[PDB]
């Protein structure tokens, strides 16, 4: 692997053989267009840990190279893109709403809105898990934990993703006139929620935010961009990861048999899917001084990609790490990051995975509906996740 690149359709589809490679021969490697890559777990926890990586870099970059108006302003503000104090600011504000007892509240609604996404499946015993599972269930998760309307949730998953793809470097004439149209539309949306909790109260986070915004710690603009953060990366990331989860048990049958037959494994044979193949690959950060890791010289302004793809199977921390083993003992993995801006969702996540995971397990016939190989990844760079994941059990459910 002589300049890695994410890009390529080798890489997008299996990445696992140049991960081996790379943290065996190359650690900290300089790969395309001069951007480091960062393979162990060691080094990517360091690196995730230093605030010398940092994101404003890339928030300069992002809001010149879209231009000034409501698109900049808006997605400006994402707490992705931003550093110390602002990170910690928008954090403090927003966290309380992430605890595990915060989200009781969710439990029955998430377990309940899987069993209304299998419902129009039973009968037919086939379903696309990506379609017709993951994505709802996802865009709905995010919405009850704002307090808006699960109902909203393909127009507001349609916003998101025209706003999200406008931070994919590899943008398009379109994908921009789309994004700029998505982010008016999708603010007028927020500020309609707003003014309803403004008249008619509320307990939910978007009346937890609206409450910092009047005791001034947050503006307008850094709710409605908080918004589009959660929605957007709340739903791609879960969405494609209960694709990847149910890949990954579909893929090694004698696994999903334990599970089957053993139902006290679920909490850890998703830690497993999470570890495995996560829909996560990798985050990037851009230097604002030189830093020295594993003998080399980063320097300051180089872009550093830290690989929490290949982190996860790194032999210094996992037995047999290319293995998919739910009976492997649960050890903390780079799913979810580490450091500043570890994953506030992780809870919500795991929820929505062990209800998700375990209404499919508990299906007689489960198979693959097409072919191992006719499986194709989505063409975006941003997260891991299948276009399509067809799978077929015994009608009646
Ligand atoms: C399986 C699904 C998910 C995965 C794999 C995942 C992964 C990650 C990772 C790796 C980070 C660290 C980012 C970095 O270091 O640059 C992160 C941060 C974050 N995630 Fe998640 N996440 C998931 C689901 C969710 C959900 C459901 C939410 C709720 C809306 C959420 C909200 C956040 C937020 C607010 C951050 C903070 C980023 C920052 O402070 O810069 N995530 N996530």
């Amino acid at each position: 692997v002589t300049a890695f690149d994410p890009t390529d359709a080798d890489v997008r589809r299996d990445p696992y053989p140049s991960y081996h490679w790379l943290l065996r021969h190359d650690p900290v490697h300089r790969g395309a267009h001069r951007v480091w890559y960062v393979s162990r777990f060691a080094d990517v926890r360091a690196v995730l840990g230093d605030e010398r990586f940092a994101r404003t870099g890339i928030r300069r970059f992002w809001t010149d190279l879209v231009g000034p108006g409501l698109l900049a302003e808006i997605v400006g503000d994402i707490i992705l893109f931003q550093d110390e104090p602002d990170h910690g600011r928008l954090r403090g504000v927003v966290g309380p709403a992430f605890s595990p007892s915060a989200l009781r509240r969710l439990e029955p609604v998430i377990a309940g809105t899987v069993d209304d996404l299998l419902r129009p499946a039973l009968a037919r015993g086939a379903m696309d898990v990506v379609d017709e599972l993951a994505y709802p269930l996802a865009l709905r998760a995010v919405l009850g934990l704002l307090g808006l309307p699960a109902a909203d949730w393909g127009a507001v998953g349609r916003w998101s993703r025209d706003v999200g793809r406008t931070l994919d470097r590899g943008a398009s004439a379109e994908d921009m006139r789309r994004g700029h149209a998505a982010i008016a539309e999708f603010a007028d949306y927020v500020e309609r929620a707003l003014a309803r909790r403004r008249r008619e109260g509320g307990e939910d986070l978007l009346a937890l935010m609206l409450d910092a915004h009047d005791r001034g710690l947050m503006s307008r603009n850094e709710i409605v961009s908080t918004v589009v953060t959660f929605i957007f990366t709340g739903h791609e990331t879960v969405a494609s990861q209960v694709g990847n989860a149910v890949l990954s048990l579909l893929a090694h049958p004698d696994q999903l048999d334990l599970l089957r037959r053993r139902p006290d494994l679920l909490a850890q044979a998703v830690e497993e899917c999470l570890r495995y193949d996560p829909s996560v690959q990798s985050n990037t950060r851009q230097l604002d001084v030189d830093v020295e890791l594993r003998g080399r010289r980063l320097r300051r302004d180089d872009v550093v990609v830290v690989l929490a793809g290949a982190a996860n199977r790194d032999p210094r921390r996992y037995d047999r790490p290319d293995d998919f083993d739910i009976e492997r003992d649960p050890v903390p993995s780079m799913s979810f990051g580490a450091g500043m801006r570890y994953c506030l969702g992780s809870y919500l996540a795991r929820t929505q995975l062990r209800a998700a995971v375990a209404a499919l397990a508990r299906l007689p016939g489960l198979r693959l509906g097409c072919a191992s190989d006719a499986l194709a990844y989505q063409p975006r760079t941003m997260f891991r996740g299948l276009a399509s994941l067809p799978i077929a059990f015994t009608p009646g459910g």
